[PDB]
């Protein structure tokens, strides 16, 4: 590694490239990340249920080591997530009773979990996913359902973004989702945004999540949505990158290790998203990817428990794979 080039650095004028880290990645990680990144965003300790696991009682231990980590090395953070359907205790959206809440009272758990968290973290961390996944992933509708969507109505989104603005009117607010090349999905997200954005919401960013395949979606696609997004004046952040070995229906569980084929193709795509992403330097201006090496990926456990996926740029013994190589000579 001596002489490898630094990924921050070869980005340098392009966009900042960024890791998904908890307490322990950092420590198993923590050359890579010192040597590569420029961002950082918590895999899962800024999440609803990681902050505020009862009402009244917030933990923010293994939040704030991760912000002292990337504070210390001159790294960006990420915040990751506000307002989403998934890792938000029930207690959020229920009485003493057990009843759903009204939309008056979630509303005010709403405005104070975030008031609390993205008041603790001003001045350091520059941008927060607001709104994680509100958008349906299948069938017709525009919104996917939740209980904040059912309890508020569907002005949640609205009023998330108000009160993130309120409480950091500094930072980038941005709305963040997966699938969001696929063209239906595309223009569901893009609907949506335009929709905020024609109220004067202050949603300033789109977080294209990049759990993307070998084969999907097609650099056609990403192109198109780029251009898509972009077009609505936001900022674009590609926020957790990853390219799994499995398209989604290949759900084996016997693979020892990648072919060379798969490490071959992976490495081609990785030099096609990343010229991709060069090309359009002006309107992306940060690049996650969900992890730094395949010794640590939630692909492993998802969307199949107990297997081996092989995702990101360096190998379980933090080497660089072939995937690297291209990316970097873009
Ligand atoms: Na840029």
């Amino acid at each position: 590694n001596s002489s490898l080039p630094s990924l921050r650095d070869v980005f340098a004028n392009d966009f900042r490239i960024g890791a998904a880290v908890n307490p322990v990645t950092i420590e198993m990680q923590k050359q890579l990340l010192i040597d590569h990144v420029n961002s950082i965003t918590a895999e899962n300790h800024m999440k609803f249920e990681h902050l505020q696991p009862e009402e009244g009682k917030f933990t923010f231990q293994e939040a704030d080591r991760i912000v002292d980590f990337a504070c210390s090395h001159r790294m960006a953070v990420r915040g990751h997530t506000l307002v989403w359907h998934n890792q938000t205790p029930d207690w959020v959206f229920q009485d003493g009773q057990g009843h759903f809440v009204s939309r008056d009272v979630l509303l005010e758990r709403m405005k104070c979990h975030i008031s609390t968290v993205v008041r603790r973290y001003k001045g350091k961390i520059y941008c927060w996913d607001v709104i994680n996944e509100a958008v349906a992933d299948e069938g017709d509708e525009l919104l996917r359902p939740s209980k904040w969507r059912q309890i508020i109505g569907d002005d949640f989104m609205e009023q998330a973004f108000l009160y993130a603005y309120e409480a950091d009117p500094d930072a980038l607010l941005f709305y963040n989702d997966y699938n969001e090349c696929f063209p239906e999905k595309r223009e569901k997200i893009f609907a949506l945004v335009k929709s905020l954005r024609d109220k004067g919401i202050p949603i300033h960013g789109i977080g294209m999540q990049a759990h993307w395949s070998l084969t999907r979606p097609s650099l056609d696609e990403i192109r198109a949505a780029i251009e898509r997004y972009a077009s609505l004046g936001v900022v674009l952040h590609i926020t957790e990158l990853d390219v799994s070995m499995f398209e989604f229906h290949d759900r084996r569980t016997d693979l020892a290790a990648p072919t060379s084929e798969m490490i071959e193709r992976q490495a081609e795509r990785y030099g096609q998203i990343f010229a991709l992403f060069k090309e359009y330097r002006d309107v992306i201006q940060s690049v996650t990817f969900w992890g730094i090496a395949d010794d640590h990926t939630w692909l492993d456990n998802f969307p199949v428990h107990g297997r081996k996926n092989w995702p990101l740029l360096f190998d379980e013994q933090h080497k660089p794979k072939p995937a690297f190589w291209r990316a970097v000579s873009v």
